[PDB]
């Protein structure tokens, strides 16, 4: 009777921001719930627990997105925990800031570790346990596709990468019945990009309704998509973002 | 209920993907008006079915094609609910034939009802809808890519409704209203049925070969409108199986 | 010459964008037509300058918004020349204001100019061209970003023309005629003038902050209608200067 | 010579794509570098060939791979031609395989050669470019559409050069120097033969069925990088045959 009755989830970047609304949304949806984290291991725990408040199975793995046997081993290790994996949400992410000039190749390459290699990694390791039916969804961002300034360029290069992935992957797991989307939010309010941040009104600025969106909002959307009436959703990018890629 | 208390009109709203959109806005818990073009019995049995939720319901015979006729729809759904809160842009048409044998009568019949029919009524729609107002059109996957000869027409008829999207977000922006397109692809209706000639080759694109239900195209259609969608905005949103990746 | 013998017709060659195009095409070797809607002084010198290169060059008056008109002016090139190579759907207009004032003639006269003649061009092209052949549109840079309200309608226009080129080069595929679509940005023409009141807004976009040359933007269109531009084919190519990264 | 006194870099120079756009700015008056990884005699019979022209031309091993290899190439050509004026991010691989199968080893290397490479080089060169340089990278038509399974990973990686490109074309802004991206079809070369197992299959989703050619690739980047080029920025231009329409 629930939404996702039965269904067995795995969230990367689920402590906090927007993975965290998305493992609590895919949670009240009827589904047991793993997230990953980094450092942030007793709001994990936070959302773990609040999960099981619900009657849901849920856990909180640290496993770093920038470790590829880390990633990959966080995905077995929900599927046999859960007895099996019907939803990958590969979500965590970074922003570095910085100009050209002063890029450095430790920025460079924790970008495309963490915001690319992880999600082919994981995406690899969890199409071993999908079946028919199952779910993948990235969270990519609005910067894929259009870029209003300097400063952005490795990470909307990271995010773009996630469009090719996306619809390859659909190609790949189609016969085997498992979908693949990317979510784009626009400015979110998170603390990677809070709503009263110095940089807040410029963002609202680009959008035809100036106001930040919500977490669980996005996670709304992203449940909607892995959900009964998304199967026909596929190889494609939904954009959250206020209007500002219009 | 998601939809408490709105008030919607769905263009087309008597067959195929928009009686599934009315169906599940009222569904939702919105009032729901629709129109067509000749199908007033059909039309007629969409309407009952909403009224015996409870809902209040009304169709409207009103041609697409003539701007005046769409116009003064829009005009009556606000005067006979008391308002307009959702606009959803569903009448079309696809007009079979290949280059050679386009026709002026098609060349005008689908600019008038897949083009000009929306920004008619999105026009008129926003001198009713208020603050969390929302518009949404019926696109297609063949907006954005087209593949095979035949569609040139259509396709064109549906990426107009893109532009139209986007610079209409920004219109209406100050005003709070969203304007968001969703594009289906292969969808089992009368347009394009399941079983017919060209459905496996429509099938053999997608990356899931399977036509598409209209009740879940209704069902995102449902999702931008409604409570969870407001920064949703600007936007296309593809159901097609994966026919674009 | 890179268009030895080549055929050409651009429509809206009296000045701006066209004439920038009509003129580069008759340098490249073409002899070309043109089409104006009233500009016959500026079309004639557009005229004189190709012919005094040693071309061949007519100017058609022929009202874009007049299926007929436009049908017989790309009969009329392709007898007067011996056949037809080269069609640039150059033709355009952009009707100012606010959706609240938006008028049933600006939708039909934007729908018409800007969509319906570039159909209806390129149909009775398609009646000439053999393979080698190119059709070329020009669209905008507003047909895929938005940035501000009052551009709606012609941003529709526009982008409805990416869906009919995608489309076009399927059903022209097998004939070996390419279709394409360049899209300027802020061009400085009468159309859009560079130290026009608006224009420090427009350039504000930009990446490098300087209106685009329509001569540049005719050696764009030179190029994909040219020798080295055959695999070019469904696509749109954007100068912009940068507005729409 | 419409590049007089240019001086170009271009990354994997040594055969296909690159090879033709080394001789295609050589043949349009620039002193050319090339970068390579293993075929050093292909490099050197590009050199002795540009040299032949009266340009100058050097050719560098400069494993794309190994981020410093790659900055110190920049930074070498730089020195040896006294400054840089464009900058062609091409060398790339293709790891066939699939989902199944897929290598952190493929991964690693797909991820550093196509995509770090082009970052560090761009980072590297605009330390020298000044205003008027232009950077261009070679992408792919599977960059925005991929068919087929088994491609992933590389359309991946070229998709994320069109992000690299809108933000870097933000960046450089200031400084006037122009960045875009050149997005080939199937074009025969040894990656990519058009006698191939799979070229069949490729020709069949193009408009019009055949193999583009390398040196009309280099045709559009040189026209991209040269004098009526200004305009163009932040963009990507597809020479794919029709495949994306
Ligand atoms: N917020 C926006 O406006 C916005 C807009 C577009 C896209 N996005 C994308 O949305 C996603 C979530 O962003 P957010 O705003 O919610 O960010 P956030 O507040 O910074 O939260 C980031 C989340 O990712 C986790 N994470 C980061 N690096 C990780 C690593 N190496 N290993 C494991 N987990 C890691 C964090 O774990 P810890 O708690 O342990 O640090 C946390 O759970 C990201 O992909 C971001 O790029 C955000
Ligand atoms: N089915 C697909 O695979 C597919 C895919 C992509 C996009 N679409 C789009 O989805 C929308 C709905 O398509 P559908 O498949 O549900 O089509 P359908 O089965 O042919 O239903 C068409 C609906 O539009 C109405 N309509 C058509 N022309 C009209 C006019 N001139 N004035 C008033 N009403 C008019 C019809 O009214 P009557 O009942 O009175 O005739 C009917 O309610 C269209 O915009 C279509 O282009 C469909
Ligand atoms: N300028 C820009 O910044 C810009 C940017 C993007 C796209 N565009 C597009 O570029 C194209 C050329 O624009 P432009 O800037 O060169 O404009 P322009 O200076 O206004 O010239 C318009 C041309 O189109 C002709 N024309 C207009 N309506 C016509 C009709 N009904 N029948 C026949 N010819 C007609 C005009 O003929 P008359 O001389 O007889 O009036 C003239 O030759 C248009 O499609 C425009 O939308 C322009
Ligand atoms: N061919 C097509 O159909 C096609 C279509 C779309 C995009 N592309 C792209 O076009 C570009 C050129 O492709 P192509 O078809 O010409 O390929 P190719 O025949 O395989 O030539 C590859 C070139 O890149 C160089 N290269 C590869 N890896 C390198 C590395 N680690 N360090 C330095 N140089 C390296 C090669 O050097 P060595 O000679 O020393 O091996 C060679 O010069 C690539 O980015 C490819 O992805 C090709």
């Amino acid at each position: 009777m629930n939404r996702l009755q039965g269904k067995r989830a795995l969230v990367t970047g689920g402590s906090r921001g927007i993975g965290a609304a998305i493992a609590k949304r895919l949670a009240a949806d009827g589904a047991d719930v793993a997230i990953t984290y980094e450092k942030s291991a007793e709001r994990a725990q936070a959302v773990v627990a609040g999960i099981e408040a619900l009657g849901r199975r849920a856990i909180a793995i640290q496993a770093d997105s920038a470790d590829p046997v880390a990633v990959r081993n966080a995905v077995d290790r929900v599927a046999e925990a859960f007895g099996g994996l019907d939803i990958l949400v590969n979500n965590a992410g970074i922003f570095r800031a910085g100009s050209l000039d002063d890029l450095t190749l430790d920025d460079i390459d924790a970008t495309l570790n963490v915001n690319v290699r992880a999600v082919i990694v994981a995406s690899q390791a969890a199409a071993r346990h999908l079946g028919e039916g199952g779910r993948i969804v990235s969270t990519g961002s609005c910067l894929a596709t259009r870029v209003p300034d300097a400063g952005m360029s490795l990470y909307a290069a990271s995010k773009a990468a996630l469009i090719g992935w996306t619809q390859g992957l659909a190609r790949d797991l189609g016969p085997r019945g498992i979908t693949v989307n990317i979510v784009h939010p626009g400015s979110t309010d998170t603390d990677m990009n809070p709503a009263d941040g110095a940089h807040a009104d410029a963002q609202r600025s680009r959008m035809a309704i100036q106001q930040y969106g919500k977490a669980d909002d996005v996670a709304a959307l992203v449940a909607f998509v892995v959900g009964p009436e998304g199967r026909s959703i596929n190889g494609t990018g939904l954009t959250i973002d206020g209007g500002a890629n219009a």
